[PDB]
């Protein structure tokens, strides 16, 4: 509703913030708020599962 | 020594092409002449070897 972008996007976006070195996933809804830098951590999502032990 | 770089970065540096749409490895040499967009490939070394063939 009022379009404000909180977290550590709203401290970069409204000017608290001046660099933010954190896990953010580049997304384009983000892209266009903050000039996001090369990707440091291919990742993606991954199945967790228990290692198996059973019998 | 003439430090003239060929191929498609020499076709994008030296003004000859207008975009490289192609399979180009961002690297920090390349980083600095052209600007490259966000990895579209996640990618590396891997390791390949033979299926096993157990017959």
């Amino acid at each position: 509703d009022t379009k404000i972008w909180n977290g550590m996007v709203g401290e970069l976006v409204y000017g608290k913030a001046d660099i933010a070195i954190a896990p953010l996933t580049i997304t384009l809804v983000r892209e266009e708020v903050i000039d996001f830098s090369k990707p440091f951590m291919s990742l993606g999502i991954s199945i967790m599962i228990k290692k198996p032990q059973k019998s």
